[PDB]
């Protein structure tokens, strides 16, 4: 029904675009999902994003889909105002969302009007299918995921870090090979229903 999404390559690089997107943040709560990052070896974006949210007066509540009961997943997703998904390995993220059936719970919340913030991997899973991201994120880390169909919230396939080192050749080759929607580190996509707008911080 409703669809409020903020998609980014790097949340810490576009904080002002987020505050342009959404007002009266003080005291609002965020379900913060770092699952994609838990199989990654370099993860500065996780704390950078969390501290950025906190600097806006948001109350951040962690939810690791990989380890928490469905009871806790259901409760947190329902309770908190926003959903935020950190970057990391997109395949592991989608794998854990499907395994728990939480992909469904996220879609329901979004349909009810809940704001979804997706960073890199968290943006990629809004696409119909994440196969296109396999040259950036290794499938070796998702040993159970048998189908790359994702949330299918938008018809387009967000490609983060576009023409941004160290993903220059990677992102270039993806465009060539594959409705790819490229965004750089300082771009965000504002989505309010059918209204889709790219903004750049510069």
């Amino acid at each position: 029904a409703m669809k409020n999404l903020f998609l980014t390559s790097s949340f810490k690089d576009v904080v002002p675009l987020f505050t342009e997107f959404e007002s009266n943040l003080q005291g609002k709560t965020v379900t913060f999902i770092p699952t994609a990052s838990t199989v990654e070896e370099v993860t500065f974006y996780v704390e950078a994003g969390k501290k950025a949210l906190e600097s806006l007066g948001l109350l951040v509540e962690e939810l690791d889909i990989a380890t928490e009961s469905l009871g806790e997943i259901t409760t947190k997703l329902r309770k908190n105002d926003f959903i935020y998904v950190t970057g990391g390995n997109t395949f592991f993220l989608l794998q854990e969302l499907k395994r728990t059936g939480a992909d469904k719970l996220i879609l329901e919340e979004i349909a009810a009007g809940k704001l979804y913030i997706g960073e890199s991997a968290g943006a990629v899973i809004t696409s119909p299918n994440i196969a296109y991201i396999q040259t950036m994120d290794s499938t070796k880390k998702a040993v159970n995921l048998t189908n790359y169909d994702a949330l299918n919230l938008v018809d387009f396939s967000t490609l983060p870090h576009y023409n941004n080192t160290p993903f220059k050749e990677i992102t270039q080759k993806i465009v060539t090979e594959y409705q790819i929607y490229p965004i750089s580190n300082h771009e965000a996509i504002f989505i309010r229903g059918k209204e889709v707008i790219t903004k750049r911080l510069s």
